[PDB]
């Protein structure tokens, strides 16, 4: 519970028709994040050095 | 009466997309001069020194 991941938008598939290049490009973009409301809830474990 | 307002096109707004940098392009043109029939016709007065 601790973890939230915001959002801003999702995955949005644009297209662009070029003409003086025949080719189409496709752009897909995304504005996501990862944060904790708190300092804590998150522990990691390691090999003995 | 003796200027004039020389016109080929009026005020006209483009609305472009540029989704290579996702902008929104936005362009305002118009094509105008300003003439006079005969060389006379006015007169202005300027401050002293």
């Amino acid at each position: 519970d601790n973890f939230v991941m915001p959002r801003q938008r999702a995955v949005t598939v644009e297209r662009e028709r070029q003409a003086g290049k025949q080719r189409d490009a496709y752009y897909v973009t995304q504005r996501v994040n990862l944060q904790r409301y708190f300092e804590n809830g998150v522990v990691s474990g390691a090999y003995a050095a």
